[PDB]
């Protein structure tokens, strides 16, 4: 199990103004570390993030939060359930800011919310810091869904704070999942009057005034004041990043079908848009050397269960991520770049049932 450990420094809340968090397994023996990052959508106004606070509190606040967690997937400390990094020590932040991992703006009397996921993890991993980060090797951020963008958004931020600190040494990397979308035409549209109808591209430009949201310093000086939703978008922010980076990313991710409109007996014209986004989303990796994108229509992998079963032409996700690390000190017999070529859903086989 992960312990979990309130922030000492009380300033750094939740959304509803209870300080957040994280969950450690710690590992001696180990130099590396895993941190990783949940997700779970997000809020932009008063109104839904108000209906957010009623069904959906444990991603708002920590007052209801349990007293140990258990790791599965790439956070379990089995080899037999993760033959990548069953020895590390192990971090779940808990996603409780709704911003994407992006705020910065902490409740007052002129916000009814806090949103401070940056500055949530600026503070995890200061305080990680004096518990053993500080002789690590390694430093893998990781995350699913919006996690997956939190990655994408912070990886450099990791970076650029620990060599301000003085450890220089440390190497951060990223691993983005399910967090790679496009801000594509819709299958059916909809113009933005309220939550259901209103497009990302649209809801996360209001969401970052409304949360005074930060996005990659490099990305921002590219689009500038007013544009910096294009940042959140995983085709445009990659370019400008440092720090390695690792995307997985299902060929039909449901998250991109349920913002598209679509809602699965498909007629012709649904079944050149599935098939047309399919593509469209292997030409954005097509310069992505260490990624891995299966045909299946799913979403999230890396902390289920049963993360080892799904393989893109003979080499499952534990295998590529043990390849990328290799790949970091082209290796025979051990790709990094694996994304499917076929058109339609299900067309691998071993994608998840
Ligand atoms: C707590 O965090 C806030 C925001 O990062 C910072 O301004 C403040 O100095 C911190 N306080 C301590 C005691 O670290
Ligand atoms: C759950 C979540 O974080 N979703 C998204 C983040 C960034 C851009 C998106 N476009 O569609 N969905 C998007």
């Amino acid at each position: 199990d992960l312990r979990l450990h309130l922030l000492l420094n009380t300033s750094v809340t939740c959304n509803d103004g209870s300080p957040a968090g994280y969950y450690l397994k710690e590992s001696r023996g180990s130099r590396r570390w895993l941190l990783f990052l949940e997700g779970g959508w997000y809020c932009f106004n008063r109104e839904n993030c108000d209906s957010r606070y009623d069904t959906m509190r444990r991603l708002m606040s920590s007052r209801d939060w349990p007293r140990t967690r258990t790791g599965t997937g790439i956070l379990s400390s089995q080899p037999e359930e993760n033959p990548y990094w069953w020895n590390a020590n192990m971090v779940f932040i808990p996603y409780c800011s709704s911003d994407v991992w992006s705020g910065a703006s902490s409740k007052s009397e002129k916000n009814e919310y806090a949103f401070m996921g940056a500055l949530i993890i600026q503070e995890v991993v200061r305080e990680l810091l004096g518990r053993g980060l500080s002789g690590a090797k390694v430093l893998l951020l990781a995350g699913s869904s919006a996690g997956g963008t939190g990655v994408l958004l912070n990886v450099d931020r990791v970076a650029e704070q620990l060599e301000k600190l003085g450890y220089p040494a440390i190497q951060v990397r990223g691993l983005a999942d399910s967090g790679w979308f496009l801000d594509n035409k819709q299958y059916r549209h909809t113009d933005c009057v309220d939550t259901i109808t209103c497009a990302p591209t649209e809801a996360i430009r209001r969401g970052i005034r409304y949360w005074n949201g930060v996005v990659p310093e490099r990305c921002r000086r590219q689009f500038q004041e007013g544009e910096e939703w294009n940042c959140f978008f995983g085709y445009k922010v990659y370019p400008t990043l440092r720090s390695p980076v690792f995307v997985v990313q299902w060929l039909f991710d449901e998250a991109q079908l349920t913002v598209d409109n679509v809602h699965l007996p498909v007629q012709e014209g649904l079944r050149l848009y599935i098939q047309n986004l399919g593509r469209e989303l292997r030409h954005t990796l097509k310069d992505v050397p260490a990624s891995f994108a299966p045909a299946c229509l799913s979403h999230e992998i890396i902390i289920r269960s049963h993360w080892t079963d799904v393989q893109v032409k003979g080499t499952s996700l534990p295998r590529a991520l043990h390849c990328w690390d290799r790949s970091l000190h082209p290796l025979k017999g051990c790709p990094v770049h694996l994304v499917d070529s076929c058109p339609w859903p299900h067309c691998n086989p071993s994608c998840p049932t």
